[PDB]
């Protein structure tokens, strides 16, 4: 009926209204996720490459 | 019309749908988000004691 249509559109209208709410939030965790992954990885990677500047350091010093 | 009732039917159970997927989604992500978190306090805290005792030892061999 005419009725029950109404109703459904306006349900559907809500339901819509918070998929994009909740895609937006998804959206944002999921970036920040990725963005802390980066940041671990970047800190990895520079990490690796101060110890080899500092073992060198000891051995510039161990060898004169 | 009962054809448009029945779009719309199959559409709002779709939605309903869809809206669980998001949620759980969601759920995931934050969770994996807050795990990476801690890795990147765990990575900072390394890497910046690694950088201080590497400042230091720079330090102590330079005077000209």
């Amino acid at each position: 009926s005419m009725d029950e249509e109404c109703v459904l559109e306006a349900e559907n209208k809500k339901l819509v209204e918070d998929q994009e709410k909740l895609k937006t939030e998804l959206r944002k965790t999921s970036d920040a996720l990725s963005k802390a992954q980066n940041d671990v990885m970047e800190m990895k990677m520079q990490s690796e490459r101060l110890s080899k500047e500092y073992d060198q350091l000891l051995k510039e010093h161990s060898e004169l």
